[PDB]
């Protein structure tokens, strides 16, 4: 007896996803990434290496390329594919920012351990659903997305979870962005004319 | 304090996504990718450029993950022969911000002499674009202003396009009624 | 006593390269590649999914371009990602290629299983250096490197391996193109201007 | 019959890789390789579009599984931010068969602008070519003819173009005298 229209659906997605990013917890674990990342890409000139699988791997991806975007230079290493030869990307001095819902995803659990045997001095910073997960212990630095209810009509595709992660990204790109006071100038070097209005 | 200019952050990236606009265009949307590929059985082709190309990596993806088999284009690469990857009853989901992205603009012309029966939806910044007022859907992010110190880096822009997908892939498999049994289908057994 | 200049070392290199090639077994296994991609995409039209990992995957990459650049609908499909929701790119009628060195990629061996749950009517096409393998023997056809030994200075580095594998995906596409008689201006429309002269 | 068909293939393609010229260009290119990866601590950044690119892709990979670390960077990609990742002492490595693909075209200037002192390794089918003459280094495929039906589709000149990305590798590793230990560090445990 209860019809709702679509309008009315998005709507109420729309608050689910807005309240969820309201939601994202912030403590001083934002300050300790923002001051790694600061320490090891803009002072020691290391890269940010990232890294996720799955459509969190696709936010790490969008995190690579805002960092570049900014001034730090970033890229993303998939998981897998770094156990066949991809690792070494690795340089001296490199920061990781792994994204794991779980805290425990196959794949970036292996490229810790295989990164960790290339170069023990490798820190990690974790973006994470789960902060007791295996990952968020024994990251450096452990961002939490609060863990949001997906709003897929199952509970399970990811969503939400991607959205929050997402702003996670743009929270650490603008804080270290503040930090290492990127110019405009430096911006249009990273970018066509069209983005100055050339 | 960095705690409260990140709960600004937050505010400021919540109100982008509670002003996302909502009209019918949604239910248009919508009811195309079900007819092109939950019943004619085409597939949802994405693209853009840059952050929000990756953003239109990751609806294919969303899309693969329910039911709808959606694959990224990149809309530079379709120049060199990955146009071929179209098929009968395809559909285009296009992501250009400012609405008149080159590799976009280039992507249409060329899809469209290859295939003019194909259709569009565009998620944009600026539903007066040329890209949009030629696509058969647009949907508008509301062109919120960036959290980027210099107002430039793509970032509340990108979390609405994100939320634009999850809605589209929510809406999406309500209407095709898509189930637990099949999403298991489509992931490793950790999932279930 | 015998110093070697680098001229000479990669001349020897390209007889070594060059020799891997002629050496690629041609058998009838070609006609029945052609045959299934002819039969899934070409008449069915299904598209043509290829995949694997590493440098080996890169290659895949490739196939799938080639194929698309010539009027066979590919995709790339990540043999991991595959896992966290993109094996729901498979549609009817589709066709696998799969490309492992060893025959055993655990990917890849995941992957098959995995499309073989969805779609059990699923075949598959694969390129490997080792016919005898698991991946090999399950195989609707195989098509051998031959094995070539390596030019990396352990003989471990895929180089002539993969440079077997791109030649195998050319032949493939020439023969499949010959069948599909695939046109000039078909080829124009897959492409910009530039490639036309225009 | 296909056999003999593909038996000519085969010849064609072998005389192809036989036909690479082989000049002090490689020593120049490895040499440049070995000063800013191995001794100035920078990377390799390689670049292409379309087939070509996914070559260049497969160079980037071979290099780090060497020691070299190596990554591609797209050149549409690029010009919305991805520049960025070009760090001091890198070293580019461009694949244009054309020798005037407007992304490289684009993207050597874009870096130049960043960072003037960026060198430039190019591969490519047309040495006398815009880009080859402002390379600092240029290997040339000997542009044979494509075994497509058409005489179209890359098939030769991306085999010669994966070759010579084997050559650069091997040539590298040679003198940074890699070792097997350092191999297993950038593989999984059944490599070894
Ligand atoms: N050792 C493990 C690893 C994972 N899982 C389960 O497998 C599912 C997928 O988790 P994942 O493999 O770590 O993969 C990711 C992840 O990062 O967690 C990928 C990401 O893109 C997204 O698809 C998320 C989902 O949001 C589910 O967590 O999943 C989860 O329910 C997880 O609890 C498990 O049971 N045991
Ligand atoms: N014919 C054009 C095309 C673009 N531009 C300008 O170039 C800039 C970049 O726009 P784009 O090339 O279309 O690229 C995208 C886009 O999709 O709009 C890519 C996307 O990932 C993101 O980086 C956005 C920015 O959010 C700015 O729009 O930019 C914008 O200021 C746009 O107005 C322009 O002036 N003229
Ligand atoms: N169950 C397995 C799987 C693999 N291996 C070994 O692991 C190594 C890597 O093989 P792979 O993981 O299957 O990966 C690939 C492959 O497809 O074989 C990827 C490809 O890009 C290329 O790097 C090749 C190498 O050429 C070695 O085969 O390796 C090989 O020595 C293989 O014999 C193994 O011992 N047991
Ligand atoms: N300013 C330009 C640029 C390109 N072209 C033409 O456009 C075609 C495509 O060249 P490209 O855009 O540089 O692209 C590449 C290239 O790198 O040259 C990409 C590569 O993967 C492969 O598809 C090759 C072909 O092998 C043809 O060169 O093409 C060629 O015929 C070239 O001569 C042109 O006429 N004018």
């Amino acid at each position: 007896l209860y019809f709702q229209g679509m309008i009315e659906s998005i709507q109420e997605l729309l608050q689910k996803e807005a309240q969820a990013v309201l939601n994202i917890p912030v403590t001083d674990a934002y300050e300790k990434a923002v001051e790694l990342i600061v320490e090891q890409i803009h002072r020691k000139k290391g890269k940010l290496v990232t890294s996720g699988m799955g459509k969190a791997g696709q936010i790490a991806m969008n995190i690579a390329t805002t960092f570049c975007s900014t001034g730090i230079p970033s890229v993303f290493l998939h998981p897998s594919e770094a156990q066949h030869g991809d690792l070494g990307i690795l340089q001296e001095n490199d920061l990781l920012l792994l994204i794991s819902n779980s805290g425990k995803t196959r794949e970036i659990v292996e490229l810790t351990q295989l990164a960790h045997n290339l170069n023990p001095g490798l820190k990690f910073i974790v973006i994470t659903g789960n902060p007791d997960s295996p990952l968020a212990s024994e990251s450096d630095v452990c961002l939490s997305t609060g863990h949001p209810a997906e709003v897929c009509t199952l509970g399970m595709t990811p969503t939400t979870s991607t959205t929050v992660m997402t702003v996670i990204g743009d929270i650490l790109v603008v804080q270290t962005m503040k930090r290492t006071e990127f110019t405009i100038e430096e911006y249009s070097k990273r970018h066509h004319g069209g983005y100055l209005g050339e």
